[PDB]
């Protein structure tokens, strides 16, 4: 559909009165960054990930360690 | 990606002929066929 509109109006519907045409072709490139998980990494294995939904109530910084 | 850069011709003039002109009514317009092959071409006029 994108090429027969290619061929339809970026020609000119009309042949007569205009003609649209092309003289220098133009190819370029734009590549995608790639996605990384910090979570997938090799990093992972030194974290131990939990996520919150708020920190308003439980804000202060004391983690106790009930160590056997 | 690939999509090129755009240019426009005309194909807007006007289309006049010999035989549209007034200068037709000048002259009528024998097409002859071999005006290469041909040398001269004359006209005889007999007068009394």
């Amino acid at each position: 559909e994108e090429m027969f509109n290619n061929f339809r109006l970026y020609y000119g519907d009309d042949p007569e009165r205009y003609n649209l045409s092309f003289e220098a072709i133009f190819g370029t490139y734009c590549n995608k960054i790639e996605w990384v998980t910090f979570l997938g990494t090799a990093l992972a294995t030194a974290a131990h990930a939990i996520m919150f939904h708020d920190l308003n109530k439980m804000t202060t910084g004391k983690m106790l360690f009930y160590i056997q």
